[PDB]
């Protein structure tokens, strides 16, 4: 009996899972790594320790489900997107440490190219923005700040890869160093409309060519895994994209409107728009879905930095809660949060207002608020926030999307999910596997190594947990929705 | 055996009582807290009830934990909470509503009729004060017309309304006295502070029957002898009321013209003696009664808010997050600074020089990195940020220039505060080793009026020194933060549904 | 708003309540203030007598002013107390010599040694019903009278006033114009002849305690005199009512007659048994005591008392600071299904019944890694249970009469839990009623009928309506292995002794 | 520049954890990774033996990385271990058949009864050194040979091997190359005759125990092999160190002849004796056991057995949630100047030196209405120290050496009030090294001297740092009551039995 290894590299920990023929899970492994917040709005992790984080969850799940290592027919490796990375070709190392996809650390280098009116051009080339919110400003930071940066790039010493590059020139020990059309095109140096390394977006950007890895497939056998980093054996890699492609992918979003949101550190909502790029006028991206069978489909997508990962600062930040779930339990101890509302700008505000400058904000506190209502309030903001997606989306496809299919850590909440159907007059969806970027990463690769035939088995496969309908009238609905676009005003108007 | 003065301090969250020997030091100390009420948001209520039963509470504990007798208490000095609203039937004594508490925002809209009708000039003029839910005026109409029955009974002498001092002095004299002073008066918003009398046009207005007002009397006089029952078989007299604020500018010995000190309880209120002469403010400060002794009536200039201390009781009570008051210096002090977070406490809108009802209580300055010792150190800030608004609002209308302030209430214990209120303000704070200077003060104003002390002087040369704090930041830092603090204001404003 | 109340007061060892009763017997309103517990040593439980006054004038002043209830409504005064509570004041002052000495306290132990190594013990058993522990008062004011610098000078010169709580409560609430105590209380002094029914001559030699101290005994239901004006907002209120905290339950529980049992779960445990009005005999370490004196009649009863009950709970709450609330306990013991060998033996300050060992402490057992905090609390709300029942056997050969269900009343008798595991361990079905505040109650009706404010005390059990019964769920050989470990703790507990 | 180093792996009953050590001995590394542990029934404690696996394996690659250095820079791995702890695998798939069963784990108590019954315990104690508590290796494999279903015959048909974790670790990572153990591990097996130095056929017809799943007895510093290439980033470095941490702690502290005596502190507290040559039987409840094998020599060792020490401090953490991390005890113990009369025995899996006593359980005493958090966390740090001495003596009587300045190590020697306490209350000097890892130290020497890492053994001797004494502070008088009352408690602990 042969299996699926897939490995999901995410904003707050690394994840293994096994799948059978079946499709189902046959283990899964998952370890935290640390979270550095050097200055405020920075966000760094530590490349090695990523390494290292994935290397365990591959041990632990081949080890704790008893199953050989010769019985992974092949690897499928999704991740947290634009999250930049810069190591030398030779020693194997990082040069720094990897400025992560939430960072605001390339602020000024955004802010100096769109005073050059440089903006119109990445939209037009890109299908994304300035913001530091994406790879291609890590690099150039950088190669700026990091001492030794620049003329070791200019020897070709060193090289540059997002996330899935980093674990596949890795894992195959050296033997690939590439990318597929998803992740590429989340760099701001990807044209993704002739699909190629932009020359101008790269001289504009002080990036060196010889850095960048290849663009491919995101389902194809890119190489093996090296001996010593897989118990002796050499498995094939075949899959690769980032984790909300791969998750649209999971959900069997194969073609046009077809749409699904993730919950995850941050909240990401994605529409399959087939071979046709679109563009969006209300603050959506336009990215690459995914590469298959010789076709590239491109999508709309929705972007929230901080969705769970706001839930996870009232643990970590605030030391309020001990874990994630226990929220719940305060949020569902209130009928209310008697006006209060948090918006969680930790890092900006992504679609669809695209504000770098704006930072975490909290109103309608009185001396009657109290954890309840402060806790269910930050539990509201990832409701909110998709509903603002939602509907920028449902404008710039002029789709209405009636029953959304969602998935993710923090989907398992049932009160962010019932608030959810409730804020949006909308049925939401809750799958029995939850974790599809996991499962989509999976296919790419069972696919690509012939372990499944056609990619339908996804959409077979598909079992509704438990679906939410709305209960809450009008009347109350664009009332909470009202005040939360006025918190969201006010945020914007702090600024230094 | 030697007598002693009680103080009684009816504050916003607790009630105390405090004894006083003829060296003006603490013979005994009682405290006791009772329910804060939020009906709805802004909203806030105490149950008069429930207060009454608080004073005569602390009384009883002060005397019998302290080895003193009720027939060596001298006098009785009662300071209070303004502009809480009390009104009850004269015939059962018990109030018909709940106390509508200063902070509550409850009449709102009523501030807005009359603002509407072009009015709020006219009750500046008066009062000193101007439309806000902050004064009893507004919370006396409220009764009157949202309470079931209520005006068939005002209008028939069936009703008093009172201020808590009103309130105090007419059950423990057994209703004997249904008396207030000048200070609580002129908080009332229908009490005309020029005139020094009641002003028929404001209570027309406020549609409040001229029957249901107590007389205005000086702060330091004998305004009666308490009931035997209410004080253990013995008829001492009550012989001082003022507003709490008043009167620990009163025990600070800001007697002339241009001394000014900063109290840091539930709220923060700054009152600077004007003398005798009501000088107008142009910066978002109040004019009002000092006091009212020896024949004279002194005037002042008032910066208030809201919130102060009361943000940091809210992380105890409200987000659970620290034990008590004093441990929130404990995380402050742990990390260097807030990291660009700033915390505005507009529970009940803003004061001094804002005066926003509709402002309320906001965070901004987030990140990920955003740890909780963080967050209660600019909670901590805030207090001091909103006592700089205050400050430069009245060194305008003043044109004085404070290089040294004096300070009391709660949370000046805290040394993190005090420290960072002298570098945002870049003035010297100074703190005295007796603390509760409302309780002190109410007691002089008692106990001069029963001849237990000669002369107020006492006040002064009594008073010592715990603390002086000076300020220890560039100028840099100082507007950088300042800087921040008005743009979170500003936002703040922004926020309204 | 024109009738009339009866107002009660429970003077209890953590607590002081004040509560009014209509005509209907219902309560018109409540009021509760707490008090410092000092613990200066090891054993060793004072109160502050003057704080335990100023918070009964708390309670009143409090249940009146927020019921609106006026004072000229109230008909009556009941005052039920904490027993065995020994105050000594000076009659003159008004104030007390030194910190009232708890019931629980063990700082007298010494002289209860002395006492017994000269073989006095039978003599105060056949006198008193009771027995040399530190647990009633006697011992206390010797203790005063022998600790306290001048308290020996004073107490000799008829210039101080002994006093257990009623006393003390009755004396300042009535201005000094009554220095009296009923039967009830009076027969947990060690120095009152429970059946001569009058202070015992010998008994106050051999404590070395003065008879000008004491006051005068009296029925229970009786107009002992009036509140005076001042304590009570102007109003000279009669105070017809005192009795014993749980003598006082026994009544508000309808206990009139012989083989009349209830639990009270407080602070402590105690289980009274109406004797009727023969005093029996124990020989299984149950006290005999009086009931109450009422109707020209005094009865007695049978008495289980345990020293720590309801008190262990809050012992979680106050000392490990180990949960929010009482009631947060049950949340707990109801996550696991079973304690896994840990048990709870809450003896802070000793053993009574059966086993009256006071240097006896407090112990934990079965104690494994996997011993989980849930478990920790359950072991300790089923340790009510377990001592219930041992005080429960001990009664039923005593009277040889056998409970099929059992009344309850108390603080604790809220939480499900423990009432479902006491039905359970005992085998037995336990009796919840709708107003558990019976000690009040009963107060209210001493008082009540005195003044005539009440025909008869029928009334308390026509109007007694069950809350609910627990039945016994859990099999023979469950119920034997649990208490048979019980016993081991208790066993254990009792061989862990310093010098 | 071409700097080597020695990797040191210290598998714990609660942890794992990875120590690089220089040429000069210090520390290149630390990597600490915890394991979960499984309390199904009462008494019983359980480990994975594939997480532990899986974590020695996490520590290792985190050390390298995090430090930067090369996999084969390596010049050997040293690994030290939680004694008795048993597991028992499939020779081919190389799975557990069932969870470790732990060293503290009274899940082989019926076992024991039955031997103990026929009269057998004098023999294991002639031969082994040991007694029949459900403590050591022996009972543990019958126990799972009895009851996990297949096992029986699965070990007739030679499918099955046994190993403490040492053997376990060794035969994983040189990719089932060697099945070994070494003599220190191998004395706490019962199965192994201390003696002659030989797994006795008598104790293992009597512990139903086949001879074909026991492994080679080895000298404790000598290579066994080397690791499997992707078990180690492709480099196959040298094993070359072996024996149980206590031991390998006796061997760190550099006690290499009779009267060297030191003390740890980790989960369970153990003072070890170096006695030479000469193994000493103990009169006063101690264990007579095997120190290691180098240099051709084997020394003996006198050892005191305190199942929970450290471990009770973690379970007011983790079982009653008292405290967030075990540092936080000692906040509240300082708090207070004393449990005023609250002790704490935390015989939550039987009671070891000198009572033995597999039945006993966790009790505390002294309890009343003023005890509050700060005493009873206070008691629980005291019993730390109660039981060293109970020990202390117990050796000091079969030895006749009288100790006046202990070395101690482990992980909760950095509480300072523990060290004080311990002065105090046992009236003797305690001395805290600079690097308190000494298990890990140890083992590394072993590899280390084994490769030619280091010339001699002297250099650990050397090296040693005080990092700080702690001296009495406490008159008889006051001595002598708490402790009179320590013993007490203990005595009505072992009352209370089912
Ligand atoms: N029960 C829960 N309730 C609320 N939020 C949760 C819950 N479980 C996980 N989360 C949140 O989900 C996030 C992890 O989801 P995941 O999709 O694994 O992250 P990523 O997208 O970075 O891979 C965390 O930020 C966590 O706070
Ligand atoms: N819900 C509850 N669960 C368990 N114990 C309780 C609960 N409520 C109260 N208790 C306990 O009951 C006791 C209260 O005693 P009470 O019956 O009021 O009279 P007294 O104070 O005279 O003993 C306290 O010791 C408290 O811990
Ligand atoms: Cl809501
Ligand atoms: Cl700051
Ligand atoms: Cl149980
Ligand atoms: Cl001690």
């Amino acid at each position: 009996e042969k299996y699926i290894l897939s490995i999901d590299q995410g904003t707050t920990s690394s994840r293994a899972i096994l799948f059978n023929q079946k499709g189902e899970i046959a283990g899964v492994a998952q370890r935290e790594f640390k979270q550095y917040f050097p200055q405020s709005g920075w966000v760094e992790h530590d490349a090695n320790e990523i390494w290292t984080s994935v290397l365990a969850v591959m041990t632990e799940v081949i080890n704790e489900n008893d199953v050989r290592a010769d019985q992974i027919a092949g690897i499928g490796i999704t991740n947290q997107r634009e999250t930049t990375v810069v190591w030398d070709k030779h020693t194997g190392r990082p040069i720094y440490h990897a400025i992560v996809w939430q960072s605001r650390q390339t602020q000024s280098i955004c802010s100096e190219l769109k005073q050059q009116g440089y903006e119109q051009t990445f939209r037009d080339k890109t299908g994304l923005l300035l913001d530091p919110y994406f790879a291609g400003t890590k690099v150039k930071w950088i190669l700026d700040n990091v001492e030794g940066a620049r003329e070791k790039a200019e020897n070709g010493d060193l090289l540059f890869g997002t996330i899935d590059t980093w674990l596949v020139w890795k894992l195959s020990g050296k033997a690939a160093h590439i990318t597929d059309y998803s992740n590429a095109s989340r760099t701001l140096m990807f044209n993704i409309h002739d699909l190629e390394w932009d020359d101008e977006l790269l001289e504009l950007l002080t990036v060196p060519k010889n850095m960048l890895p290849e663009v491919k497939a995101s389902s194809e056998v890119y190489g093996k895994t090296i001996d010593y980093h897989f118990y002796g054996q050499e498995v094939p890699i075949a899959g690769v994209a980032g984790d909300q492609q791969a998750a649209l992918f999971g959900q069997a979003c194969f073609e046009r409107g077809d749409v699904k949101n993730t919950y995850g550190t941050g909240g990401f909502m994605l529409m399959n728009t087939g071979d046709k790029a679109v563009k969006s006028e209300s603050g959506l991206l336009t990215t690459i879905a995914y590469g298959i069978d010789g076709k590239v489909n491109y999508a709309l997508e929705g972007s929230i930095f901080v969705s769970g990962s706001a839930i996870q600062w009232l643990r970590d930040g605030l030391r309020m809660i001990n874990s994630a779930p226990q929220s719940e339990s305060y949020a569902t101890r209130v009928d209310s949060t008697e006006g209060v509302y948090v918006v969680p700008a930790f890092v900006g505000l992504g679609t669809p207002y695209w504000d770098s400058e704006a930072r975490g904000a909290i109103f309608g506190l009185t001396r009657g608020t109290e954890k309840e209502h402060f806790i269910r309030a930050t539990l509201e903001s990832l409701c909110y926030q998709t509903r603002d997606v939602m509907e920028a989306m449902s404008k710039d496809s002029g789709i209405d999307v009636q029953s959304l299919r969602v998935d993710g850590g923090a989907v398992k909440n049932n009160f962010i999910m019932q608030f959810q159907a409730d804020i949006v007059n909308t049925s939401v969806e809750r799958p029995e596997i939850q974790e599809t970027t996991a499962l989509g990463a999976a296919f790419l690769a069972g696919l690509a190594v012939g372990f499944w035939e056609s990619k339908d088995d996804i959409a077979k496969n598909w079992k509704l947990e438990e679906k939410f309908d709305p209960k809450m009238d009008e009347g109350e609905r664009e009332k909470l929705y009202r005040g939360w676009k006025k918190a969201v005003e006010a945020t914007q108007v702090f600024k230094t």
